[PDB]
């Protein structure tokens, strides 16, 4: 007596499944995968709930874990980043899905809850970006925790909230801290904001870029591909960094680095990027020149305080879905985008395909990891082996017509490494 | 006969809202207001614009509006009205015949809309590619000596006057605006370095990083855009035809081959030329799977895209201006726009903040030509250095942008006025 | 009298293997004498040269002698001498007076030098910076009417000549090279790129990753130090007295503020503007310690170099052209160069390549003005815009930069000669 | 009845000293150990053997090592990248140094040995560059192993080789290496070659860099920094590679990656950074335009086969010290630098001194931590910990006047970090 779906329009299904065809072509890491394991079907038993973003490269994530056997039930794990043409022709394709742009926090919960349950059972796996699947099964079912297989994260803050729950004692499944393989972190992180920080803003606002103050607060992957975005179409790029190494890395880069409390006087657009609460107040925005946007990259909504801007305005003007005009009682106006939630999902189509092939074919090799080899796994948080890590890479080279070379047996004895790798040691920081 | 023509008026609301905030980014545009209002320049003036109806562009209208024209405007692109913006427009009052995906015919008869006024025929011009230009000169020749001036916005517009010019053929006195410094230098180069990609990624979502991009082209528009796209990481790669501007492109580190090896290796192609000819149907049989195909110079002629709709197998529409064909080969092809320009296609157009410089030129010009008129004979005009450099200045203060002022001492030893112009006529910035 | 005066002759054979390697960089000079050493166009010309006496004008120097001229040579700075080099020249029989360290009374004696050939005094001038034109018309008036023309280098050195031409005191038709658009635009944008830092580095090894540098001017110099700063990590400000240049940096997102604020923050300065007065007393005493302080421009007189001598509390000597001084505040601050140009006085000056643009217009301008003399009357004029797509044309093949043809269609589509010129005479690249 | 130094010319000192002068205050990270640590001297009872390239940079290193208490002596780790002035003046200060520009093959074994045997015994303490020092030991003097309290090591190839010391249970003293601090391999390697390479490859060629073709071997630290630097005067960068993920970071970058049996063909400038044999060999050298400028920032002199240019060519010029130009049988030319020795050392000065004193520090730190704290460091190899890595970069940050942001109490709770650090985990790749 349960929804078998909820999308905004199922009518889309047609336009989503032309979207999901040149996205195939894009991402030969998933591809990949179908190629090699549809037959073996290595998921077949594992029920999956999957909460992240439920973007037109997720639908490419969910066809392919369905290919390798799975059944999969998913929700997004944000208000506003579905895209609705993607959400229709997963649905139409008889896949569970509770997903729209533009969800209320109540709806927000409520679509996480639709995935729990499936006809044969609890679910047995997790597939999460930001924890909140996790955090709701350890929070309001502990009793399904024994029935879960693993759990891969996709994101930072995600892996963070892991890592505290396993050394507070609370952690009670395994699970693969996907945002830290080398082809996620330092090529989602970094290259994906780099172009789809930019994304968001334009189709928001249509700002020019060249000329202005940007202020990017952090300087970490995200920070760093945001900054350099900025920086190639003419803004003066000021970072904020608590992280003494962060800080000299991005003064070696030529930015400013210095304080938001000095920051928010110069800046014309704002970019939070750290994970962090409160980092850009009241007090910033008082100062701020007229008609600064202001949006966030990194996590929730509570890098910017939304709250002030809602209870000290004179007005908030709704320029459009996703962009508000703030005038304040100094007489300036503030642009908020996506009412401080993720601006690249919210105001524009998330990472291109190309990019989330190498994000999720990790996602999809620690599926596989998690659900036939759980005894590689105990109760704890780990990484993918580097062997898999250079495998993902390896599949996206083809595309880009990449000539890699291969070692001589002279050259491998030299180095002491074997010719099909792994080539780097377990430290190494690419 | 019809106040204006536009896709839904309902969205004038909006529309003044994006006014609003584009306001505050045209500085140079808000200054013509401030110091023209009240003495009003335009007053008798009867200006006939065609040109892409943006929000950029209301912001025009409304300036030489608020400086005493009487105005009528009409698109020179079927795909580049902003309905928002043209429905601000229409409940203004201001006649403008314009909406996004105009057939041909449609296009012309609103071109044909914007001729007369209450009071008499145009007897002022505003152009973007030539388009009212030519016809009033070859179909209403009869109008041509009730019109006191041309502004021309682009390279190829200005390149017909110039031609028209040297053939006998131009009737009436027009300004180059194209080539004003803070039109050229900025537009054509900073506009485009942020256009092409948005109207790329609206398109079709494509990562920039790790392909290899061909512009044809490396003039204002194809330096800008290749910056652009080495900036996300792609490779690019250039053709050009001219042995300065080829040599400036493999200075800045870019291969230069021709169109002819380079159709093999590209996976996102845009033209720049203004020329016929650039991508042709062997060029397209060579291409990589699912290459993407654009122009941002003029017309459809760069790209054969007759050839494409001729000779593929199969043609999809994937959403509004953009297609992707099968060929023969098993191999796709995603083309931009029907091959129309792809910044103002597929996405907004240049954003406000340059615009404000092309179009505080355009304002000059018309002031200039329509109150100084005998200062300008037949034949095509640059504006003075010294409101080129005026244009500058008025974007400063926005930028929070702190300029020298030159010492007496200074001025002497140089022999330069101390209020400019501060370079010579040659000089190329 | 002296055959030549240099410092070392037993350099000679080091700078030949320089000058060979050299040679197989300009193809634009090599081509110069593939096409016109049996002709010998420059017979009878008695040139003298008053410019840097580096690797590169040693290959000049020959191409001249090739194409039949008689040539005597001085430096046009006193640090910017590289020996080996002049010892080349020297060895060749080539009359040359020139070392790296000259007094500046020794400076005037080497100019003086090159005005009496056996045949007669000098009839042609091939100048960096006036001093050479300057001198005739101030103190040999009475050579004037046997010199044919003069090619002058420099933005400063074309400065004058412009200036002189209005005051009615100019007396022998010039040719302004550094405007050629493959001189300007190339030279002095993509030469500074690179030199710049090679004269900092040689002088001082310091790091410029993270440091703040402050580049007073925005023009072509300007830019391409700007640029170079900026590739190696430094944060750049930009000072400038233009509108539009400052507009431009702005664009390309550097801060534009005065060096009265600028003084405070940077680490490097370096000078760019061809003005006197740009970094004083008042800017020295705000600086960080052991700022770095440079000129890339003209003379010694951007930098109040006056200033720091009698004003430091200790003057210590680092090495030849370098000096670190103890202000009063107890701060270093070090001065490369005696404030003159630090990319020719404290490393190697421009790379041969992009001088082989610059120096093939020096030889078609001789040519021009030596052959053609009734095309130049008394005045400033440019080279023809074929000539200048000529000299880029010969340095493709070098970087195997593959050029398109237009076909006989697309000439005919543009108007446009399917040889070139490609540009209309405004055009600013 | 040995010699107290043995330097090129002692005469040199007055001026080393002025360039000395001049580093030091580009280092504050070395100043700020003598600040805090010369009054307690910590490395009272050390007797440091050095083999390490004999610069300015090192000089200021010297003089801390001796101001902390430590007995030293000191030897280059390459025949040509002393900077004699500074060898002059650590020699007038008192100090045991053997090195000059343009060592002999026989010269360069000598000087270690020099640095062996002290007054008071042999060496109790290794700091080594490239494990030169480190192999003579364990080779040809294995009775002084046991003396030996530690080794700290400065690059990837000389902790490579330590690794492959412990796997095959060869290494008998515990090693630090520093190479892999965050401090050193992300700022050094990186921004250190992006300065020197081109310096090196100016002052041995004056070759303009725009318009050329360069090719670069290798796309680790090294190769990233070299390829942004010839980038950034405008050459066109082709990049080689065996790892998949590297050669994925170098196509996303906009850089084609091919093998060397096809840039060689294309290359006008080509830079090994590999640490790997057989890189450019008589086939491509056959095959490059003329007048290819060829060298190597990477390691020893085995990236490029200059035995087959000096076996095959029909004759070798010398142009100057460093600089060959060989005429091959084709009738082309090659111009060799520094004999396939790093370049940027060889032809320049190498890295400037501010970067250096990011890399120094963390050699000071190890030499402390080595010889006060040895039952931290068992036999093995191990990196300094993160705590003091951030020191490194924090001790930079004035010189530079960032201005670094400190977490408020309710932040620091929020991300559950202490408000001092460490701000990243272990596994953090910046
Ligand atoms: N929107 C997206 O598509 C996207 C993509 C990847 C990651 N993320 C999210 O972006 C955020 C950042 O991710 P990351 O991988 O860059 O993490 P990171 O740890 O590498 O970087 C965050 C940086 O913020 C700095 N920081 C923390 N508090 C700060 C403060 N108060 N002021 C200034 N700097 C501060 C840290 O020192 C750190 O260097 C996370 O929330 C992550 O989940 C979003
Ligand atoms: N979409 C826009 O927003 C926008 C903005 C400004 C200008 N434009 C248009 O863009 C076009 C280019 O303008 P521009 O200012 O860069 O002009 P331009 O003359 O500076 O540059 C065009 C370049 O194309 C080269 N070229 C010509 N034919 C060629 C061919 N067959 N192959 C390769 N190269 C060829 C020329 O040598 C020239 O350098 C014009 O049509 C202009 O009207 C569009
Ligand atoms: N060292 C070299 O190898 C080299 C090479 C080329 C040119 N030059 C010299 O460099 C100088 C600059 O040449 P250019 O071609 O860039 O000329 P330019 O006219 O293009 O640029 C100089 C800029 O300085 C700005 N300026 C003038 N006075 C100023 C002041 N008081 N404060 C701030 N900005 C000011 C001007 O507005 C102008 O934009 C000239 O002296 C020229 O002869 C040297
Ligand atoms: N000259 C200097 O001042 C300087 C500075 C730092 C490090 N180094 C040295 O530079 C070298 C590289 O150091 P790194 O830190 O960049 O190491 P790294 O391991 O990060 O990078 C080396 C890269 O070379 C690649 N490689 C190995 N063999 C190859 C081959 N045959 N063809 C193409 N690519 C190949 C590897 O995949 C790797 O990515 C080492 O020898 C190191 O000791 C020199
Ligand atoms: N197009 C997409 O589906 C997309 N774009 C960005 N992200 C992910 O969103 C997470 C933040 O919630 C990041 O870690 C990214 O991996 N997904
Ligand atoms: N946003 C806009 O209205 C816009 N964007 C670009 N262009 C103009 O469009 C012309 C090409 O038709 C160029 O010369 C630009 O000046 N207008
Ligand atoms: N290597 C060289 O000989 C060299 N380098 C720079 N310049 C010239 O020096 C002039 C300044 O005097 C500039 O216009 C340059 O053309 N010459
Ligand atoms: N100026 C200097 O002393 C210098 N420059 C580079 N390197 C070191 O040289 C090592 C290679 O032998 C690298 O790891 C660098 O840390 N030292």
């Amino acid at each position: 007596d349960k929804l078998p779906y909820k999308v905004a329009d199922i009518g889309l299904a047609a336009w989503g499944r032309k979207a999901l065809d040149i996205a195939e072509n894009e991402m030969p890491g998933l591809m990949r995968m179908r190629e090699m394991y549809s037959a073996s079907k290595p998921l077949k038993g594992a029920r999956i709930a999957g909460c992240l973003h439920m973007t037109v490269e997720t639908a490419v994530l969910i066809e392919t874990l369905v290919a390798l056997g799975a059944e999969v039930r998913w929700s997004s794990c944000n208000i506003f980043s579905t895209q609705d043409h993607a959400a229709a022709a997963i649905a139409k394709a008889g896949i569970p899905v509770f997903a729209w742009k533009g969800e209320t926090d109540e709806e927000y919960l409520w679509c996480i809850e639709q995935t729990l349950h499936f006809k044969d059972g609890p679910l047995n796996m997790i597939l999460d970006d930001g924890g909140d699947l996790t955090n709701l099964i350890h929070t309001k079912y502990p009793q399904l925790l024994s029935g879960i297989r693993g759990i891969s994260e996709e994101t930072t803050t995600g892996v963070h909230n892991l890592y505290k729950m396993m050394s507070n004692g609370i952690l009670k499944v395994p699970a693969i801290n996907v945002n830290d393989s080398v082809t996620k972190s330092k090529f989602d992180n970094l290259y994906g904001c780099r172009e789809s920080l930019i994304d968001g803003i334009k189709r928001a606002t249509d700002v020019m870029i060249a000329g202005k103050v940007a202020v990017v607060a952090g300087y970490g992957d995200v920070g760093k591909g945001c900054a350099q975005a900025l920086r190639g179409f003419g803004a003066r790029v000021i970072i904020t960094e608590i992280d003494p190494i962060n800080a000299l890395q991005a003064a070696m880069e030529g930015y400013e680095v210095t304080t938001m409390d000095e920051a928010c006087k110069e800046g014309n657009i704002f970019v939070t990027t750290t994970g962090c609460v409160d980092i850009i107040l009241g007090r910033h925005f008082e100062q701020m020149k007229d008609d600064a946007i202001v949006c966030n990259i990194g996590h929730f909504d509570v890098e910017i305080d939304v709250k002030w801007l809602n209870e000290n305005a004179v007005e908030k003007v709704n320029i459009k879905p996703q962009v508000d005009r703030y005038w304040l009682k100094n007489g300036r106006r503030i642009i908020l985008l996506a009412e401080g939630r993720l601006v690249n999902l919210g105001c524009a189509m998330g990472h291109p395909s190309f990019v989330m092939s190498n994000s999720f074919t990790n996602q999809v090799m620690a599926q596989i990891e998690l659900w036939t080899h759980p005894d590689k796994y105990p109760v704890g948080v780990h990484f993918l082996p580097k062997k898999l890590d250079e495998a993902v890479a390896e599949a996206h080279l083809g595309k880009l017509n990449v000539k890699l070379t291969k070692l001589t047996e002279k050259q491998a004895q030299y180095l002491g490494m074997p010719i099909n790798g792994p080539f780097k040691p377990d430290h190494y920081r690419y």
